[PDB]
């Protein structure tokens, strides 16, 4: 695997955590703003996902997790990280600032082989495991794993479209709070509503998720769009997709299609449930999106509303590894 | 006014509070489970709406608020409340148990003139101020003010329908917690999801709101339906209405229609805003529903999503008085 | 083990869950208000502690968990439960209503051998693993495991007293929300403050915890007392103990005493930490109380304030099994 | 009054808001990070304290509130603000960065007369209205209004000390979330626990409040100390003071002393209540600290625990004006 992670934020941290669980190998981490001792702390303890079981500790300027030695770098500019030295070939770009092919390339000058941007990109190829991985080729040096919401929407959209054809759809995502929000009314000049006390408000936000689905599933380009609502929950979000289908069908046909997909092609990616589940029943769930059968409702043979859950932090980080596994299987091939 | 209130819950209490503010006159209150001394307490202090300003106190088996003397009864069965004795003619049925014409009538044997059920009813005429009040006539002895959500949806639906015609619509309401939920995972045999910790979950719930709009606005019967999401906020909810219009139009045409309605026919009922508002900016707001101009988005000339806010507690209680005012203006006429 | 559980609430459920984990054997469960199908649901899903891993399912009027067959009864009166039939000898009384030796005895007429009340009792012997288990004898037919808070306080008090002697102490517990609180301002005639919206308030409550420590540790009887503060967190509480010691000492002497106890006599019961921990780092923690070294502060050689955490739900249920294990080791002895 | 405010954060904003209400005059405001149009927004809407009633609007590079014209500056360095130009003589330093006499003086080179630091200071004289104002003199050019917590503790300590003498005391403050906390686990290198998700944790923090009381009330210097607990509530905090008195007394003697003080010397500063109040019943309350009679408990004739509430944002901002009023009465004297 020889994986390298740039940035130790919610994603960076959780990806490393996911890696260890899933067996992937991380050899180096870079972050200029977080001391090595503070790293063992931020990694060991996680309010939402619990304390890391194994042993975490500093070991001669290196981070040691369950025996594994991860060398740590503190470079401010991506093109200074000596990736090659730590032997890191596949870099997970999770800083949120080097999201374009142009600037993401800096990592190459450090000895990096490939770069995976764990966020939407304006020009890098976007992928969603289970939806469009076949379009990947070794020659792609910089790719994007899209956003946590796109990863929830795309799977569901694909099944609906292939079976009944999506004519048009509007999406609303009731999202858990994000790290970019404020505990109390404060300054967010870029997003005014986003600066309002997160623990006391329902905050309307915007989202590119839907528009992005237009990139991973071309046929749907320009047929979907949506917005978000930020609510005071620490983790786990739900997608509310209202769509107009081209073919007439009963809600059962939809449930069937979903269930079938969930145990076949999209198994491990798209989940299916008929239980009376709630937000919390999905913390730590590693699927991209779980179809909530009982939650959705149908108005007419062609106008229906479906509901899909997703652990915005955990499921996404799991797909990041999956993407890298697939990439290496095709590359080292 | 000579108003009487049966039940001292969130609605009962807030209606009395609203009455005093708006000048209406409440002469009697009945509730078998709440001692007279506990009443001054539950009325004076309110976590969401603040401490009552005036003076509240017990005065010889009576409740005294700012000089006003409200006699208190403790009857368990509605047909035992001596309304006539306190001189109460218009009874606000807010217990939640006597919602049908059949059982709501009990109040008449006590000397009551008319009965207003502050909740949906299976057979009593449902009204929404600003939408269908002209359908009211003196001969109606028992009426319903629908639910807090119907009161938010109906106004918006009416404007949309009259201007562009609603072909079909699906509604989702991101609702604040209700008194029927649990602080932590507990027994809710009727609604399994409803018993899950309310402070930590996004709970999918059902709602008759949309179907009810089919009763107050006949033309829309069977063209709308929807569900809810319960989130951990103490008050104020938002309605997310995705609808397919019959006539083509631009989002501005919708904003215009709303703004126009808000300053004319529906003034005081439907509000309009273009500010970057959030959940809290509507606590204490006394309009049935406030159109959030910037929140909505349009996919096509006929497929749009509109967003409307409403203080599910306060706005509804204000409409309860309004309904009674209108009724008496037609009755004592 | 042959354990039986009466009541399927937060404690009843978690105890059964703990049992399975720890290997103890539960053979029967009784609860008149929860259908057998609703039981598999309430047991499988838990907002705070996650989804049960094993397989849970109804199997011919019985509850089956990971192969284990637990027969279910629906008796309303404790003296009708045919414990003997299911072969249940040690009953965990967790209903909260049969807490006195008098009424807890009902279980004996059903064939029960011993009864453990998972809550404070007015007359049944109270125990706290690690503190006074030596007082137990086979002849005791009905015992109490005190409350979740006593189990946190007692261990800490014992260590402090034995080493420096507690002259007097006042305790404050910042407690997570309880199942007896309200989501929004509602009727709590017994505890007026307790009926105020739990998600928006800091609610002062009372507690017998301290006074109870006077029963498990006689020498301290009448030297401790305290109150509580209910805050909007779903689980995990912290005990703030301010005490005046008889012997002079430095805060290190206290840390040492605690650390020593934690790895010796009270190992598994009292935990010790010097990390910058927070409420969540203890969800699922199975110790009765964890001493937070860095949190406490000392004013003088004899006036100090110590802080100890505890997962109010999980730690207590683990001690319930431990108590039964100890009892059987002495009984079947 | 001719007041000037530097910094438009929670304090800065609320002080201006308080000023208008109380009639004081603010002529200028400075803040380099908040655009003039964003100011009208952050001022008009406040999640916790509601929408400002009057009219707020931009008027030729100036902020206009209810007719009042407040000129706005955008200087980054305090010694560049042309205070004199706007005619601002008394500057309220609420940035949180220029808290020492040394750096707070920058304002003088801009034409400022006096400087009030709305936060603790390492070397500027600290005052608490009602406790030590008589210690102020015209020659003091830079003063501090202490912190929101000291203002709650000091009044209570003064009454207890004067009547029964405080031998030693340890204080714990269950504090609402602050603007310096994080919505989700993030980087707080200075305060590791402070970076943990504020909406899901009980976070132990430190506080100088008690030690500060040693400065405003010399006799108590070195006899008090304490810590804090940050809980997920948006506003209003409570102080838990455990103290050992020099004279023996009954809890009634304490209630009496408090009630007496509240209606006499400390009227308007120290409040008194015997109601079953909760966190929310104090939002908007403008007293420095409200003694909760029923919440406290007494162990012995000399060991008692008292509880006092305070709207950490609102009460403090009101005292800031009060301090300035007193200062000018002595200065312009
Ligand atoms: N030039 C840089 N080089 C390296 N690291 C950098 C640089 N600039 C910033 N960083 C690091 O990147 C991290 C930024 O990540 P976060 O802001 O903490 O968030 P992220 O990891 O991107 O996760 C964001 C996601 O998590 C959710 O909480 C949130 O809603 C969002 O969806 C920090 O730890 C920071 O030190
Ligand atoms: N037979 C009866 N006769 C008279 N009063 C009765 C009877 N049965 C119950 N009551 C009283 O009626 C009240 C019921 O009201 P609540 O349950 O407190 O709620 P309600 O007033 O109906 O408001 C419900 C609304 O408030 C929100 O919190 C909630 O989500 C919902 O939208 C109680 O105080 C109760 O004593
Ligand atoms: N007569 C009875 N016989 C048998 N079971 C009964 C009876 N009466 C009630 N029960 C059952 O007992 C259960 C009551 O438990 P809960 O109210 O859910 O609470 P408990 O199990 O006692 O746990 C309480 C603890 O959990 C925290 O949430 C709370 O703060 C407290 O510390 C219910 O499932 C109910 O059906
Ligand atoms: N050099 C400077 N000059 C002028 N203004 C400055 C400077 N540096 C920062 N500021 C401004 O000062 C403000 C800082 O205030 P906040 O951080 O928002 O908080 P404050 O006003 O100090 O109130 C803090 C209090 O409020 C609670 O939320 C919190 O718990 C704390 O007790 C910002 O709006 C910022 O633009």
């Amino acid at each position: 695997s020889k994986i390298g992670i740039n940035g130790f934020g919610r994603i960076g941290r959780l990806v490393l955590r996911t890696a260890l669980e899933m067996g992937a190998q991380v050899v180096a981490v870079n972050d200029p703003f977080i001391a090595l001792e503070y790293m063992v702390y931020m990694f060991k303890y996680d309010s939402t996902h619990g304390m890391f079981k194994g042993e975490v500790k500093v070991e001669d300027g290196a981070l040691v997790v369950d025996g594994k030695k991860i060398t740590v770098f503190n470079e401010m500019k991506p093109e200074n990280i000596p990736w090659s030295k730590a032997g890191a070939e596949y870099i997970v770009e999770s800083t949120g600032v080097f999201t374009t092919i142009e600037k993401a390339s800096a990592h190459f000058k450090g000895g990096a082989k490939k770069v995976i941007i764990s966020a939407p990109s304006a020009d890098a190829p976007m992928f969603v495991c289970g939806v469009n991985l076949e379009k990947y080729s070794k020659d792609m040096k910089v790719v994007s794993n899209a956003s946590c919401t796109t990863n929830c929407l795309a799977p569901v959209a694909k099944v609906l479209h292939e079976n009944f054809e999506i004519v048009e759809g509007l999406m609303t995502t009731v999202h858990a709070v994000t790290a970019t929000q404020k505990t109390v009314d404060g300054p967010s000049a870029k997003d005014w509503r986003g600066g309002r006390g997160a623990a006391q408000n329902i905050i309307p936000s915007s989202t590119g998720a839907a528009k992005a689905v237009g990139k991973v599933i071309p046929e749907l380009d320009g047929k979907l769009t949506g917005m978000a609502f930020r609510v005071p929950t620490p983790n786990v979000s739900v997608v509310d997709l209202t769509v107009r289908l081209g073919k007439e069908c009963s809600y059962d046909d939809i449930k069937a299609a979903m269930k079938t997909a969930s145990e076949g092609p999209l198994q491990g990616v798209l989940g299916y449930t008929e239980d009376d589940v709630v937000s919390c029943d999905f913390t730590g769930d590693n699927r991209s999106s779980i179809f909530d059968a009982k939650a959705g409702i149908q108005l007419s043979k062609t106008f229906v509303k479906v509901v899909s859950w997703y652990d915005n932090e955990f499921g996404y980080s799991q797909r990041v590894i999956d993407l890298i596994k697939h990439m290496q299987k095709v590359d080292s091939a």
